[PDB]
């Protein structure tokens, strides 16, 4: 029964991660749609956020002045450009919080403090899940916010998915892993259900299925006290049918796939960064 | 009133036990299992539940209402020769085993009385977290209260469809051993978030949510998971760079084979 | 046909290749322009090019000032590394009327508003992506616009190229992806047909009927795609059923990397047009 | 001609297909056409049912209304088919079965047990008969009227490329023009995410993508010129294309769709068996 | 030309394809026939070899059965699977005089003899395997001869063959070895002078200019080893100097497994072959 009474929530952009958290935390219950605002227009996420009943404008001094806790919901190039825009409507009572992948804190607040000292900054990388409840988001605090601003911070993103406090050279690393990883997963779903159709399963039954299957796997994990080999181990039968696919996975190189991919999307990050 | 008997007492025995108790579909001691080896861990973790235990399959047939029989494929027809005599009107033989046809059971069983009343299914482990992927197909002499009651049954602990017999295969190379992929793709997901920094325990805990969560988000979206893949990757940004590189791997290609491999070996198992 | 007609527009190119020839066929095809009204120049007054635009009734001449004289829209029609020696040639030739359209891959804006600039300040530029297939009508063009491009400049030319294809403005950043993706995309396209038929022949088919399907396959799915709300991938598992022949070809696709062939390619093509920029 | 009544046994994407390129080429009306199916809980049934088709669950219906009665289901339910509704063929009927793979001898053997000389022609067609641009190809069957076969080919040209083929041809063609589309649409996809790698907005990408395709469909369609000789013809000497080219053979990617080709042909000629 | 003249032949095709047009086309370049000696005849009268087949002067058909009468030596320039159908239809039109040369790719001898034996005894065959390049005389044929025919008539093909290319006879077992090699070899070719041209392209030679050098670089090389006694692989040691450009690519050619893949094509012809030869 967590509830923010004194808490207005400003999103400067209004996209897909925009749409994501508004829902979530709507849902959730911790946020009414009436206490967030978002800026951005004729856009299909901007057309939802209306339904949900979140406040809209095309203008971000209004989400400024709207907001206590103001995300900044934008691609990482839009970022400076914001921050010069706005930054002379920042006022004590706001934490910034950045959502774009790769970009400092130290760079925030060097644009913000030209405006005033001691913006209260928190980075952060979730991703698009937290639509239905179930991202997984870590932060790091700036230099100047509050101890009670990290631990606002988390209660609110904990109502979404996971939640926990980093430090921040580790963020990077983080959207390689779980800020990129539903794409991941939704990619090896639909080779999942093109593998269930050449077998001769329906497509609508093997998207279902392969989802399941997947859910119920990374739930299994998560409540396990047991390393995923051995939940591998335990799952799998001597000659037995998983063992067979599980050769020719190894023999692709599979996992040497998926560690390429971490890597490839914590080195873009830091490139962006740069 | 309904009792639950289950032939064979491993990992599927335990992960549905699990999750009929923990679902409140019927109480651990209305549940009774028999092996062949009582030193199994699986039937020490029974015990501990609260599952009646037996060496005695006869035991396990006249205790139970829905029988499932849980054992190896190639044990199957020496359990159905073993306990084709006890089975009573009242029972519905639930077959587990991989590759095993409704035809085979039907054909040893109706040796000792007509018309057994035979399902077959193909389940996963996660049902021990009531998030199973269950298929079933009724046999013969399966009345419709059958098909009912073994969806409300399996429904408890995951999803649950009726399904033609010979999609059966197929769903075990998807669902059956798709849990088994996922747990691959974790670990090595968690060592490319250590190579890049990350504490394990960490790396394990995001690639686990990340896939919770996409699977969570396209089961509850009516989106093609391409679309889904389209709407998350930015341009120019992180995401399509790494869906680049497992496209430069043949990584689609690699979960098609690893389907079409465990649907060609459960068709050599029958 | 198109309903419209710039009754008072002369169009010049400068360079008489398969651009020009493209863009002419599809502008008078289109009925927004008489071949009359525009002229072509080139310094190979011989190029098979140049003998069907003759045909057409497209004005000719071998000196590019007087194509410029001529023209209000002047099409650069040359290679990226030529842009530079006509810039020079006909710079001062350019009058307040100019509308500057440079064709050539990779060239910036700021570039030539530079070289043009050292003649007369302010020419207006616009910088445009196109392909050839515009010569049926079926073009994919891009534009975006300079620093002294009045309003109506880009939107006149938005509405004399969109008579011969797709046509949209982008930011001049973007230029380098589309010539990528749309510029070279007819050219991966032609090496999928060919190679699409040398299949159908290695099954069989008489090399005529194979060129004919593959091509007629390859319009289709495209038009289907572009009349759809639908994703591709949705298009590909509707057309697949289960078990059956599409679903093995597309397994074989996979196994070769073939999307990965197809995205290196994009990029391949973007780097190289960036590397012609510099 | 006017009279003419359209059945499909098979209620799935191509019978939405070509319902829906035949009504809007005007060939006649939604409710002149019905379409059977065991499973009334598909999506391309609530489709064909929002279209104005007629629905039913029983083939016999669908034989009894249709005067031309196209076969859209999967080869392996023929058998089961003809031996189901055999005895409800007419002599007005014209068979037209759009299965993979499935022969006309083995469909006039199965009908010939329940009435003389049954009026067979075999076709293979696509998804973009959606979109009248279709690529379909038909052979006769032994008692097929010279009639039939232009009945059929004005029919399926109302929607697309049409021509006659000998029958020994069309396991090839469904492995080109047939399992085509999908290639495309792989392809398209993935150029898409190259678009967006490079910095271009999915939707653009996507528009570009298929428009580049349409556009070398088309211009090839309408040249006389080789496919090579075009792709000489956009490639300029050190230019963008020529280096994306090389790319692509590095890859292989013309023995990719040669082996497409050649797997979607050899699995079509399993369905048979 | 060639200072043969068969002033007493009469040549007949069944089959007006591109082998027909191309051997016609050889003769009569030789010198060696008139082109109004030799008839063609063809199921499609419409082909564009018919067409040029006219302008040549050879007499034209419908019906193969006035090929066989008019002609002494009758070359079967037909598909495979079209040999059986034709040899049934001429069967019984087949003379004392008639020298049959079958062309199709792994017909044999024994089959052919088998199906004209039911209709005459001792028909005289022989088996030729040749390639397009007889239309610029420097095709490479190789022929085995029958069961009946004379010694004179092998004699006599070699001396026709060899008016447009290299001939020699061969064991008719060796022929499926020799369609993979020089019945195939001009596809191979042709597809790596298309790739050359497309190497001399993207470093920046013109089209054109590409394509005549490549052609003009693979025709030198191989005259140098036919009129060698070196081995291929010493000249291959004799132009690379060290350290130098041509061993750099060579070794981009080696890392690629070059020379397995024309062994591997080589062997896929062949075995293709003895496929249509069962
Ligand atoms: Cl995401
Ligand atoms: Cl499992
Ligand atoms: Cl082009
Ligand atoms: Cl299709
Ligand atoms: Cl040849």
């Amino acid at each position: 029964n967590l509830y923010f009474q004194s808490m207005s929530v400003g999103f400067i952009g209004a996209g897909q991660l925009a749409f994501a958290l508004a829902k979530g935390f709507t849902a959730a219950g911790v946020l009414a749609a009436h206490k967030i605002m978002a800026s951005s227009m004729d856009l299909a996420t901007v057309s939802a956020l209306r339904k949900m009943g979140v406040k809209l404008t095309p203008h971000n001094k209004e989400t400024v002045q709207h907001s206590d806790v103001l995300f900044l919901a934008v691609k990482p190039h839009i970022i400076p450009f914001i921050l010069d825009e706005i930054g002379a409507d920042i006022e004590d009572r706001h934490i910034v919080v950045s959502c774009a992948a790769g970009v400092t804190i130290s760079s925030i607040e060097k644009k913000l403090s030209a405006f005033r000292p001691a913006p209260r900054v928190i980075r952060c990388m979730t991703n698009t899940p937290v639509v239905v409840r179930e991202g997984a988001t870590v932060y790091a605090t700036g230099t100047h916010a509050q101890v009670e601003d990290g631990r606002l911070m988390e209660q609110l993103l904990s109502s979404v998915g996971f939640c926990t406090e980093v430090e921040e050279d580790l963020i990077d690393a983080v959207t390689g892993l779980s800020g990129s990883g539903p794409a991941y997963a939704f990619t090896a779903l639909d080779a999942l259900a093109d593998g269930g159709v050449k077998m001769g399963l329906p497509r609508r039954l093997a998207v279902r299925l392969g989802a399941q299957a997947l859910l119920g796997a990374a739930k299994m994990l998560l409540h396990s006290e047991q390393h995923p080999g051995q939940l591998k181990d335990n799952v799998s039968s001597p000659g037995g049918a998983t063992i067979h696919a599980l050769h020719v996975l190894e023999s692709g190189g599979f996992r040497s796939l998926l560690i390429n991919a971490v890597e490839a999307s914590c080195i873009r990050t830091r490139e962006l960064q740069s």
